């Protein structure tokens, strides 16, 4: 028992982190078999932040102006190429660290690690999701670009996302590690206030099914809803939309605990609708949405 | 910007984790030299654990019954000692992975990294504290014994705990790399019920700065307070005492935030005695305890 916000193992990501250095600018880059993966920003100077034209900047890089050092050790660049907006710097060794790993694009409420990393160094590792606006609440200061999000199926790690900005109201955006940004995020140091910041339902449910098998079962009422209904209410709290989707990957949240997932929608209602009353759920004060059903099925079963 | 419940990057710990079986029993070891270490439970059977003498049942045990597979490659146990609630089980290789290392014992709201381990397998990192009332809440299930808490200072590796059971409250116990249970907690299966989980005040106050430091100023009052009045009011709620030498931890995030201490500690007092009013501070609706002063200003500063 016990629920807690947790983290993949990160060694697999730790083993691919190198520090890239262009200009006067330092940050991140993920190593993996020949090619370092970066933020193309690693090329901009002060002036060039505000309205950068990326292909004209490059053009006056060379392999020798990328500095890539894994551990302390210099790695030589014998190719570099922009892919929307991020830098593949072929090298000439592959890493010997390299896991069998995956590039992906997830989907907002999808949840993923993080390892924050500082001069190609890791730092800390953290559990955060994909907003429905297409920002993450992360934890990075100035040097953490290039930091990645991921996840693990046994030994592949699927590559979600790579970090390269901060917005102006402190949250963040990035791409996956094919250089697409998710939303309408660009690599510019400009005006981009993110949009409605709305509650991941199906998460919210799949961690009032953690509480229920942890023992947290106050909550718990004696009414039902309908789709239709349900959504009439998360509507109003800013809550995303409930498909029958959402409803098929709690099913097995449901069977194991016997409550209808239509009746945890009642119960999530409930709690909407009338507060905690200074109660708390899995240590928590307010409905935690970045657990997927698939983390609290692999918590709760202790997959590895 | 953005503050996280952020844990130690795993790698150098998952070196070091091992499968330990002995008899039908299966937990974790940590294998550091040519030692694994793991809760001594494990030559225990379901009549033993009512009220186990460890002496006694070790004598029917030899070093081939303790089957230690690292990774999947199977380890010789050349020697075998009980410390306190460990089994030390010397082996004739030395790791290979081992890192840079200390045992350490810690206090009640110091910090840690847990890297959750089932059948010697890595399946997460989350972060922790140890209680007040020497309890931890972690994410532990059957099989999860021999898991470590740790922390790590550049390329040390300061091992502090190793999960041993969970008390009939769902609540967690376990030991320091020594074998010594913290708390008054013991192995066996009988009714242990924990003392009271008071709140980690200096952490409550390091995190109060931390939200400052991103932000989230709302909670900012017009008001002072000493110790002893701030005291009065954390006893009433449940509160560890704050002490000069938590003021002077604080020290460092008092100097960066130009906020006194005992202003922080007057702006605590009113969120106490008023609620938060369904406002939040960094994401979280409750007063947030397991942070230290030393991990914000690591979190803060960028620390690898
Ligand atoms: C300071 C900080 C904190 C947390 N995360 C990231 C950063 N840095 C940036 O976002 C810098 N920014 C400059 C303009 C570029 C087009 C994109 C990168
Ligand atoms: C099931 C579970 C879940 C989370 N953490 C640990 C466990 N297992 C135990 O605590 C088992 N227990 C049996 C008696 C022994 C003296 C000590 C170990």
């Amino acid at each position: 028992s016990g629920f807690r916000k947790m983290a993949f193992p990160s060694g697999k990501v730790e083993g691919c982190m190198v520090q890239v250095t262009c200009g006067t600018t330092t940050l991140n880059g993920l190593w993996l078999d020949d090619v370092v993966y970066c933020p193309r920003h690693v090329i901009c100077t002060s002036e060039d932040m505000l309205n950068p034209n990326y292909e004209d900047l490059l053009i006056r890089k060379s392999n020798h102006n990328f500095l890539v050092q894994a551990g302390n050790v210099q790695l030589r660049v014998i190719g570099h190429s922009m892919q929307n907006c991020v830098l593949k710097l072929k090298v000439d060794t592959a890493n010997p660290k390299t896991p069998k790993y995956k590039f992906v694009r997830i989907q907002p409420g999808q949840t993923f690690s993080v390892l924050a990393c500082y001069n190609g160094s890791p730092s800390g590792v953290y559990q955060c999701a994909m907003r429905p606006n297409f920002t993450i609440k992360g934890s990075f200061l100035n040097g953490s670009c290039g930091s990645v999000g991921f996840n693990i199926d046994y030994d592949c790690v699927s590559f979600c996302y790579m970090h390269h900005m901060e917005l102006p109201t402190g949250v963040h955006a990035g791409t996956d590690l094919e250089g697409n940004f998710y939303g309408p995020f660009v690599d510019r140091q400009t005006a981009q206030a993110a949009g409605t910041d709305t509650t991941i339902t199906v998460n919210v449910l799949a961690w009032l099914y953690a509480a229920v098998i942890n023992g947290d079962r106050w909550f718990l009422n004696r009414f039902t809803t309908t789709l239709n209904d349900f959504n009439l209410v998360a509507m109003k709290y800013n809550y995303e939309p409930l498909t029958q989707d959402h409803v098929d990957i709690l099913g097995p949240l449901s069977a194991q605990t016997g409550i209808a997932v239509l009746d945890m929608c009642a119960s999530l209602k409930e709690l909407l609708q009338n507060g905690m009353n200074g109660r708390t759920i899995l240590g928590s004060a307010l409905l935690e949405d970045e657990f997927t059903p698939f983390d609290v099925v692999r918590q709760c079963s202790g997959v590895t």
